[PDB]
């Protein structure tokens, strides 16, 4: 049955209202790997790029298992929701019909390791504790950067693209860089107002590569924080977790005098009150601009379920 009903909603993987977490129950713990490895194959990949098939579970695996499984959000789990989402936007005619084989190699691959081994706890956490990577990374989208180069360090120790040539495996490296490092959530407004002028200006021509990468990272972005943008019953488990591993960082600023952060304290703060703000303020305008270039009927099932799910948390206040 466990591998029967797997199979089984993987055929639904190009669905909204996909569940990965049930899928992650199914798995005992393989969504990541098993996912992302249908995708190669949906998309043609491994046979596009000539892919080893025992190098990539290899590959997919060790991505899976960098996770930190004990965070409540920052887990494998939430990747493979990012990288579902991922397949959901390339599927969208304006990307479906400008993007390449390498395009759609390289959003999966950024989708599936842009937390990866992250430590549960944020950037401001990690500048003011003295953390070894806010000094390697200048206090510059610390986590991102981190992430970025432990998914280089598996790329190379896997050998997938050892038949390729050196010069495609950096720029293989650099481009997956771009996409992780626009999903620092502290610098979206400099890529949303990007956005909106080319969306303003109407400039955007998605044959031209640097334009269209531009629009892959705005999709990552969405990925990354379209939680809000589900069903309610899946958004209300994101922001249980979401808040519990925010929460158990404030436990710690609070042991140990370090300052509470900002949606942190689990005195003075609430998951509704938490949500809200977020929606308003960083979901909506970005599945605005997002809706706005591409303005189809999953934009607006999304926007729908952030004002349905919003209107939910006012519900739960008094
Ligand atoms: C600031 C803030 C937030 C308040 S609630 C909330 C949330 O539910 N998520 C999950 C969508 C994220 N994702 C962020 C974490 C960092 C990058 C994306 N950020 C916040
Ligand atoms: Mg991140
Ligand atoms: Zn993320």
């Amino acid at each position: 049955d466990y591998n029967g009903q797997a199979k089984c909603m993987l055929e639904k993987v190009g669905n909204w209202n996909f569940d990965i977490f049930l899928f992650d129950r199914l798995t005992n713990g393989n969504s990541l790997v098993s996912l992302t490895f249908h995708l190669f194959s949906l998309h043609g990949l491994i046979e596009y790029f000539h892919l080893d098939m025992m190098k990539l579970r290899r590959f997919l695996v060790m991505i899976q298992e960098d996770y930190h499984s004990q965070n409540p959000y920052h887990n494998a789990v939430h990747a493979a929701d990012v990288t579902q989402a991922m397949h959901c936007y390339l599927k969208e005619p304006k990307l479906a019909n400008s993007v390449t084989p390498w395009d759609i190699l390289l959003s999966l691959i950024a989708a599936a390791t842009h937390d990866l081994d992250h430590p549960g706890v944020n950037q401001p956490f990690l500048i003011k504790t003295n953390h070894y990577l806010a000094t390697l990374y200048k206090n510059t989208s610390v986590l991102e950067n981190h992430h970025w180069r432990s998914a280089v360090g598996l790329l190379r120790e896997s050998g997938l693209f050892s038949h390729l040539p050196l010069e495609s495996r950096q720029q293989m490296e650099t481009q997956i860089g771009a996409l992780i490092l626009a999903t620092d959530i502290s610098r979206q407004n400099e890529y949303l107002s990007l956005f909106r002028s080319h969306l303003d200006r109407g400039d955007l021509c998605l044959e031209d590569t640097r334009h269209r990468h531009l629009v892959l990272q705005m999709a990552l972005k969405c990925a990354d924080i379209c939680n809000p943008c589900r069903t309610w019953e899946l958004s209300k488990q994101w922001s249980e977790k979401v808040t519990e591993e925010f929460f158990h960082q404030g436990d710690i600023e609070k042991k140990y005098h370090l300052g509470v952060s900002p949606l942190c304290d689990r005195h003075t703060e609430s998951i509704a009150n938490i949500q809200i703000g977020f929606m308003t303020y960083l979901v909506e305008p970005l599945f605005t601009e997002w809706a706005r270039f591409s303005n189809t009927r999953l934009s607006q099932t999304m926007l729908g379920h952030v004002g349905l799910n919003k209107a939910s948390w006012k519900g739960l206040q008094r």
